[PDB]
Parts: structure tokens; C-alpha cells; sequence
RNA sequence: GGACGAUGGCGAAACUGCAUGAGGCAAUUCAUGCAAGUCCCUCGUCC
């Protein structure tokens, strides 16, 4: 029913408990998120195994015995639908705290939509 | 900012929805298309 709720329970889930790594049926949008993930320090790698079953594999991140991803919580979800204009996006207060948005131009931070001029459907926020 | 209206636009297409197709035809899936939702932008009014 939700597949990006099993992607954030499942990062929770493995940072909470200190696996390397946790992994899940891929989807392009997951693949999508895992990548805006990446870049922001979120995770230190994600990967793609086999063909008929695409596996997506992450590799979690921890800061000398920590978990670097400190709260994952979805926002938009089937059920109720959050969509944001370019100027009602989060406006920098969460100090480190990044949105994940799906735009048009494809799923980027916050801080990228606010640059590109788009608004679109809030997935998550990670802090 | 908020409440609407233009023949709105030869606008975008990630997601949702719709439609077709493919996948032990149960998909946590994928392809093409539309552009209603959603987003961008223009004109006008109204608090
Ligand atoms: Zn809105
Ligand atoms: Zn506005
Ligand atoms: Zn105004
Ligand atoms: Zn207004
Ligand atoms: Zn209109
Ligand atoms: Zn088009
Ligand atoms: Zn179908
Ligand atoms: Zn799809
Ligand atoms: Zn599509």
C-alpha cells in the first residue's frame, strides 16, 4: 500500500538496531530518494542486484557510533496527499533538516526545488 | 497572504489519477500516452 513507508521504517529500523545495511524491492522513486539521501550524508551508498527482482540495497551511515540519520518521517502518503508551491516549501528554520520533493524536473531537496523555482509533493523529511 | 474568475497558456511531467500494454497475469514492478490532481507562469477582480 506504501512502499516509501517500508524505505523510511526500514532505515529506521537499521539504524536503530546498527546494521551495516538493509535491503528492499527497488523502485525507481526509491532509487530516486536514495539518491537525494546520498548526496545530503544520509546514507554512505545504495545499489541495485538482479533483474527480475531488483534488490536495493543501502549501506547506513554512523558517525563514530552514532546514526547519522536522527528522524525519517514520511509526510505525503496515499491517504492524504501534501503538495507545497515553490514558496510555501520549508524556508531554511530546521537547521539541517532536509525535505525530499518530487518535481516536475524529478526528486530533489527542498533547498534544490526552492532553487529551480518549483514547489511539488513533500515525500519526507530527514534530520 | 487569503477567496475566486480569463478563450487562461500551445508551459513542466517526478509523483497521483485515467487509458493501453508487459510482467506465476496475486506485484512493494515496468513501458507508452493524457494532462484532471500537482507544480510553473500570465491577465483580471474581490477582502
Ligand atoms: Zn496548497
Ligand atoms: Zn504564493
Ligand atoms: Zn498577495
Ligand atoms: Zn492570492
Ligand atoms: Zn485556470
Ligand atoms: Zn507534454
Ligand atoms: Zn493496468
Ligand atoms: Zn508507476
Ligand atoms: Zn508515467
Amino acid at each position: 500500500q506504501d512502499p516509501i513507508a517500508d524505505m523510511l521504517t526500514r532505515i529506521r529500523n537499521g539504524q536503530a538496531a546498527n546494521k551495516a545495511a538493509v535491503t528492499m524491492p527497488s523502485s525507481k522513486l526509491k532509487v530516486a530518494i536514495a539518491n537525494v539521501l546520498k548526496e545530503e550524508g544520509f546514507i554512505e551508498d545504495f545499489k541495485v542486484e538482479g533483474d527480475t527482482k531488483p534488490e536495493l540495497e543501502l549501506t547506513l551511515k554512523y558517525f563514530q557510533g552514532k546514526a547519522v540519520v536522527e528522524s525519517i518521517q514520511r509526510v505525503s502518503r496515499p491517504g492524504l496527499r501534501i503538495y507545497k508551491r515553490k514558496d510555501e516549501l520549508p524556508k531554511v528554520m530546521a537547521g539541517l533538516g532536509i525535505a525530499v520533493v518530487s518535481t516536475s524536473k524529478g526528486v530533489m531537496t527542498d533547498r534544490a526545488a526552492r532553487q529551480a523555482g518549483l514547489g511539488g509533493e513533500i515525500i519526507c523529511y530527514v534530520a
